[PDB]
RNA sequence: GGCUGUCGUCAGCUCGUGUUGUGAAAUGUUGGGUUAAGUCCCGCAACGAGCGCAACCCUUAUCCUUUGUUGCCAGCGGUCC
């Protein structure tokens, strides 16, 4: 990925220099009025060498899970997994998403069963009261649970756009084992991911370009 | 044992799995609103479920169909009225 390329997406800035973490002091290169400047030159190798992990997951059929709930990389998120074929979460995650699967995997099938009970007319030829509760009970069961629907199973591999927003599933995936790669930044923990991609994780140009790129590499290793 | 009063027809009382705590425990059940109501909605390390709440039952208020004696008499005709 070109290290020109991300000067212009923005992934250099960090946070204001207060609300920094020092346990990312390894990737900072200075600050300029009092913000903090990701190093891109760790950013880069780093960021290549998650590609590459990621590429030899996806070989295999693993799932990498995409989340990234920020009221800008929403939009954003679903784009890329879409294109990829895979599974993304980018409206609350729910405690147990995953450590608490038996429970939340069956309120799938809910949101299976609420789709046929659509399309199928039944939510048409009734009470016209309960096209109320057999809606908007499905229509929030479709903002939340969508994008896993039809996962069958624990990820490969969890793709985090903010650790510290993110952090509830992150300590789930390491409760799990599941290999974690995220966008952590200038105010965030470093300690719990696998694969520390440093750089921006609050910007529309910055996500997009990493999102892209796992997204290219997931689709150029599902073939081999 | 069975049956019954009572707080109280008050809106409460809990469980599974997950998470937090060395542990008793906690979370859910808190927060913003709303409601007669843990009523409903929005949020949220919770996700769900159950007993209650409400609804299903009887009665009362209006209308329609069917049936018309031992009940009824609007229009007719008769009358010991
Ligand atoms: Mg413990
Ligand atoms: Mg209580
Ligand atoms: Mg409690
Ligand atoms: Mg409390
Ligand atoms: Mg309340
Ligand atoms: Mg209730």
């Amino acid at each position: 990925v070109s290290m020109r390329d991300m000067l212009k997406a923005g992934v250099h800035f960090g946070h204001q220099t207060r609300y920094w973490n020092p346990k990312m002091k390894p990737f900072i290169f200075g600050a300029r009025n009092k913000v903090h400047i990701i190093n891109l030159e760790k950013t880069v190798p780093m960021f290549n060498e998650a590609l590459a992990e990621l590429n030899k997951i996806a070989s295999r059929k693993g799932k990498i899970l995409f989340v990234g709930t920020k009221r800008a990389a929403s939009e954003a998120v679903k784009d890329a997994a879409l294109s990829c074929d895979q599974f993304f979460v980018n409206h609350r995650w729910l405690g147990g998403m995953l450590t608490n699967w038996k429970t939340v995997r069956q309120s799938i099938k809910r949101l299976k069963d609420l789709e046929t009970q659509s399309q199928d007319g039944t939510f048409e030829k009734l009470t016209k009261k309960e096209a109320l509760m057999r809606t908007r009970e499905l229509e929030k069961l479709e903002n939340s649970l969508g994008g896993i629907k039809d996962m069958g199973g624990l990820p490969d591999a969890l793709f985090v756009i903010d650790a510290d927003h993110e952090h509830i599933a992150i300590k789930e995936a390491n409760n799990l084992g599941i290999p974690v790669f995220a966008i952590v930044d200038t105010n965030s923990d470093p300690d719990g991911v696998d694969f520390v991609i440093p750089g921006n994780d609050d910007a529309i140009r910055a996500v997009t370009l990493y999102l892209g790129a796992v997204a290219a590499t997931v689709r150029e290793g599902r073939s081999q």
